[PDB]
């Protein structure tokens, strides 16, 4: 049978190529929303008039709270429901928002850009894990401005200086079940010329494509690297 | 007047070690402690004793919850409250324990391994910087963020998140005055629960004597980065690991 | 045209192995070799049975000297003049023995070590650039360089180095459309000299497999660093390690 | 009784601030310099003058070539001779310009990487052969992985002084030489510069707008040379502002 993947947050945008691509690839795949429910659907049609019962949409908001747990291993059930596997996850969805020092809520800002950015894909990884010739992997969506962060941007910086602490520590503790865990650190008019290959637009389609080159067999001996994807735009100094 | 400065976790280890080495310098101090009430009243006690009114104690969880935010805001508030300033903040308490990925159910163990660890070292530094000479945040990180121990994801997810808002806060707080830097330790004081033979194996892995970091040579790094002969260090994490990080598997 | 690629140390192991794949792929390649001549010729002639015109030799000598500068640029010239053009420069070829602090001289070592592992590179990188579509150099890294090994000073020295020149010459050569990347190996092809006992040491440390990466693995990253799916990435370097350098002591 | 020091490059600016900062804190000192005989004479004269038989010159070129082992060893025997020991070698000694990649060549590797790199790794060996609180401090660069366009070879050397750092403190640790690096961002800026390029340079900066004094970057020397840091070994101390934290 075709292997199935996870991607959250993958109605629009980066989500949204990597599904597309990760089917192009032979992927069965569950797009997970939690607002967007009229693209996700959009996207599963396009995906299944391709081929047949091959997409199918799940449900969940990735905000930290009780909840939060049976979310997610309800994100991981519905692959396994839909098709008998789950080889691949990729934790993309993330909130984006400034948080200022000196002046929601704060624990509601906490909720987001923590849960969402952190929590999710630590609890995600639990229930991948859990559940399980076969190639599986994990794919999380880092920064590649980690150590260069932009200002009053603190709880968001936090969050993904988190993931890369997952990262690790899942490629370390996942390995002896041969899952290998890794990730993606995307970059980006004034940003776009600070970019020192800025000659060619960014894309969605860029950073999937090292997605799906992390969870092919090329990759089979790569577990905890992050990969950048920023036009070089981390080397550039003030 | 002297300077203030709050430690979180301070009653007993390397937290104590900072509060008195910092009474030593001539801060006085907030103790804080969440359990460990006899032995911060006891501490308090010593460095009243050396200079009256120099030492007092603040009690709080610092688990994740609706109300940390306001815990942290006492915390900053009752330096205000015993001396009129507040001028050091070293973030210090930690929760530390396994939560493998395949007791506690797993929204608690967040709460407290995240909590404690970088969320409310991020209500602190909110509060220190609302509430405002020499200021400056040390943050006790940990040298082996990037080698973490089998099965600790949440701890050491906890742990980046802190390497971050060091920086982050570094970055922001800069035009303020406030400079915000990391100690991070390798192996220091071990877990009072560990058995001697574990400790050795241990030991024997550290470059620089084969042995653990006392609490004083921790501290040792915190003064420094609190003093005058670190007024242009901002966003650094000094290692205090006898070479621990560099040893391969 | 088909493009074609320089190898640096393409007769044995790993650079034969990307020499491999790249041709493979569909590139011309410069087999770059210093003593091992029938091996290189060896392998040209195994790449041309498939593809008549494809492949090329040519011998330099990496270390470091005042000659190093002609002996890189013919290298870069000898890609042209078989193909007429030069889109991909893999900087492989690697000194690697012992130079402990306490038969060569130290300045022949530092020669070797640092002219081979960083100084040829980066002339390499000079001559590549000045000679000039996706146009890319992969520089082969190595994943321990934080933790790297008792008694290899220089070795690691120019491997730090190399890091340097990689990210560099990503930000300087970005607006010619030449991207610069890194491959880093953790344990690969083991040391022809090394007992089993000892490799078996070194395979038991790595958490994936407990084995070694096969050079047909570290090929297969540099593969996709050339490849037209890499376009947007310059300035990264690709552990290929199976997880040990996040290994603790 | 007292500690000695070598310092590399002490004649002017960082070097000499550290050779200052360590002759304060009682240590006896070697001023090395290369070109700049009397600004080190002075320097030597000044802290004499303080104490007496504490401070002596040695001159040496630190570029690569098949005489700089020598020339090395000569400079750590120069300590041995005026004062009878070596505590602490601060590798400070720095060659800085551009070098795009569209004097020779062969010339600027031996200049950049030479002084940067390979001189403080044949000092390394010379002074642990040699061999209580011992140290080396290595002066490092916060900008590293976010370089100056065109200064392929000084980010190349001082890379490899971070590798340096790093191996050298694994292998001495057991001798008990702890080694370590202090990495500046912007601090004395070129003599030549014009106070408005100083000033573009000076406003990135997060903490207070202004480049890092000698005096600060010697503060962070001080310590690692210190009783306070004798745990500290393969650690590079930042002393930037804030720089290296702040994106394009
Ligand atoms: N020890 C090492 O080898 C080592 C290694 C790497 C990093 N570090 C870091 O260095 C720092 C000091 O280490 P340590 O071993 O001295 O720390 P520790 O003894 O493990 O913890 C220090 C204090 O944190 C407080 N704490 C724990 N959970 C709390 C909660 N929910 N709310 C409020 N306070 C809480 C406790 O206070 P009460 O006792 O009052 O309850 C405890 O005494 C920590 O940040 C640690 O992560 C230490
Ligand atoms: N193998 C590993 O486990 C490992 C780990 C980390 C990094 N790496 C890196 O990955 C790359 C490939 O590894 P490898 O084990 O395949 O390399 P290797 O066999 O050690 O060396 C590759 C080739 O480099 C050439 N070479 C050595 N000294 C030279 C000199 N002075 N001038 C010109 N060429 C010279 C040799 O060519 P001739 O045979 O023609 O003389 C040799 O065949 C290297 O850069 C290495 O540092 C490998
Ligand atoms: N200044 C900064 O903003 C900055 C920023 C980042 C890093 N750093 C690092 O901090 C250290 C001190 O900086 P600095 O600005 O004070 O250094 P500097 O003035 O550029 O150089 C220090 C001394 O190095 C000596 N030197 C240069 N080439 C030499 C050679 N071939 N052989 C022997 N000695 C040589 C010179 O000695 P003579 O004058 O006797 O010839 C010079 O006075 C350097 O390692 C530098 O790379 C500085
Ligand atoms: O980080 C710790 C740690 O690695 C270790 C540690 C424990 C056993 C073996 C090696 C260790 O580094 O102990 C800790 C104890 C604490 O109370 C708090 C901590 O953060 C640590
Ligand atoms: O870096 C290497 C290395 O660590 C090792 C290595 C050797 C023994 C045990 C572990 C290792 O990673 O082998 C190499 C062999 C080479 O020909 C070239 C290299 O760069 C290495
Ligand atoms: O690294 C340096 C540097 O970035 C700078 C620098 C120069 C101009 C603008 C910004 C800078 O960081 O100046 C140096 C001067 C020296 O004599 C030696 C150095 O290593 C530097």
């Amino acid at each position: 049978e075709a292997p199935a993947a996870v991607v959250t947050g993958a109605a629009k945008r980066i989500g949204r190529a990597i599904a597309v691509k990760l089917h192009q690839t032979g992927y069965r795949v569950v797009i997970h929303y939690h607002n967007s429910a009229e693209a996700a659907v959009s996207l599963a049609d396009e995906l299944n008039k391709e081929r047949s019962n091959t997409a199918v949409v799940c449900q969940a908001d990735l905000t930290n709270s009780n909840v939060l747990p049976a979310s997610c291993e309800e994100i991981i059930n519905s692959c396994f429901r839909a098709f008998g596997r789950c080889d691949v996850l990729v934790n993309n969805a993330s909130a984006f928002y400034p948080t200022p020092l000196v002046q929601k809520t704060v624990e509601t800002q906490v909720a987001e850009l923590i849960g969402t950015n952190a929590i999710a894909p630590f609890l995600l990884t639990m229930s991948f894990a859990q559940r399980q010739s076969s190639n599986l992997s994990i794919v999380n969506l880092c920064d590649a401005m980690v150590d260069q962060p932009c200002m009053a941007f603190s709880l968001y910086n936090m969050g993904k200086h988190a993931l890369v602490g997952l990262t690790q520590s899942a490629a370390l503790e996942l390995a002896p079940y041969g899952i290998r865990v890794n990730g993606v650190a995307p970059g980006v008019d004034k940003w776009r010329r600070k970019v020192p290959l800025g000659r060619r637009e960014a894309s969605a389609e860029q950073i999937a494509d090292a997605v799906i080159f992390l969870v092919s067999g090329s990759a089979q001996y790569i577990t905890g690297s992050i990969i950048k994807v920023d036009g070089g735009l981390s080397l550039v100094h003030a």
